């Protein structure tokens, strides 16, 4: 029979946080279900980049959205905060899982996943909402809850969960430290309180349940922060992005000075013309990436001068954006529920293959995607 799929994200958890002791719930529903050893992002290693790899297939430099802040000749400048730009269905390639099911008639609910407050190739899920930071743990718990336990012709057959709150306390105070941890535990128990109430609505046997993150976290020590203007200073070039992945723009008549200082390696990055950039990243034909692309090494930012002079206090940070084959960056894959094996281990992966698992479980025709349609056929019972 038709199955329901709940799809989680906890937003910036690394893959070894779950056998620390501090995910009691997520660990208990692995046992019971799949687990991968890791699932690596896609380049580049970013929030809104691999969100939308995830319910796409795709690559960031095939769905277009190739960083969370870019600029496009015709559409403008796009951050994570501008709503119409993330609200506008031009930015965002492919089609996503919800589109996939709603143009089977069946229908989607999403919690805050990127790309869902669009009406991508004209779709919209049937319920969703814009990003609001604050929302409570127990607040999107319950509408997860009900949403699931919709019946009749309302039913859906995807939702969708998005968490904040680990990456929020990793970049603040460093994946190692001890809010990464209690954010991480108060997810997991949300999630505990998720599955018990799907206990008691009788919603929780017929539904299958992924649990993903985007990306994991590296630690960024005191110091270890510079400005892009070091990079690339702004007499030859502009900086369109800050933080780990650095996309430049030089100045009209300034090829040769911008090649010179910026192409190659530095003390803590290196820099690529887009079109020559690490074959493995498949990453640099998209329009909408700069012409030169820098990568920070793993524990180091490099920061538009206003925010360096700002920040520079002191503390423990955390960071992401590094090289997606980098331990740090490694992201979870879990599954669990009456159409998912039990008790399997998978090998590592890259999250491009997710996407056929979920169009699977959904009874929806995948569309052309960049992953490999068989990993994940051994998470199904019955392949
Ligand atoms: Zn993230």
């Amino acid at each position: 029979t038709p199955h329901a799929l709940l799809l989680i994200s906890i937003d910036g958890l690394r893959a070894d946080m779950l056998d620390r002791g501090i995910t009691p719930n997520l660990s208990h529903l692995a046992r019971e279900g799949v687990r991968a050893r890791w699932m690596a992002p896609s380049y580049p290693s970013l929030t809104f980049p691999n969100h939308y790899t995830l319910v796409t297939g795709l690559r960031p430099d095939h769905h277009g959205i190739v960083h969370n802040s870019m600029r496009d000749p015709t559409l403008g400048g796009f951050w994570l905060s501008k709503s119409e730009a993330v609200g506008d269905a031009r930015w965002w390639g492919g089609e996503p899982v919800w589109v996939g099911v709603e143009n089977t008639g069946q229908h989607a609910a999403t919690w805050s996943w990127p790309g869902s407050e669009a009406a991508i190739k004209g779709v919209r899920p049937s319920q969703w909402r814009h990003y609001q930071k604050g929302v409570r743990l127990d607040t999107r718990v319950d509408a997860v809850r009900g949403w699931l336990a919709t019946d009749g012709a309302q039913r859906n057959r995807l939702v969708t969960l998005y968490f904040e709150h680990v990456d929020e306390a990793g970049a603040d105070h460093g994946p190692e430290s001890r809010q990464y941890a209690d954010a991480v535990r108060a997810v997991d128990a949300a999630i505990g309180r998720l599955l018990a109430g799907m206990q008691r609505d009788g919603t929780r046997a017929r539904t299958n349940i992924i649990v993903v993150s985007d990306h994991g976290m590296a630690e960024v020590a005191p110091g270890h922060a510079i400005s892009v203007e070091d990079i690339a200073p702004p007499q030859i070039a502009t900086a369109i992005t800050d933080g780990q992945v650095i996309g430049f723009e030089p100045l009209p008549g300034q090829q040769a000075a911008a090649e010179a200082s910026v192409l190659g390696a530095h003390d803590h990055y290196d820099c690529w013309r887009k079109a020559e950039l690490p074959a493995r990243w498949q990453y640099g034909s998209h329009p909408r990436i700069p012409s030169l692309v820098c990568q920070m090494h793993e524990g180091w930012d490099a920061l538009f001068p206003d925010k360096l002079a700002k920040r520079a206090q002191r503390g423990t940070r955390g960071s992401h954006g590094y090289d997606p084959a980098l331990p740090s960056m490694r992201a979870v894959f879990l599954a669990q529920g009456p159409d998912l094996a039990q008790g399997k281990t998978l090998p590592g992966f890259d999250n491009v293959d997710v996407y056929a698992l979920m169009s699977r479980l959904l009874g929806i025709p995948a569309a052309p995607n960049d992953g490999n349609p068989a990993t994940l056929l051994p998470a199904l019972r019955m392949p």
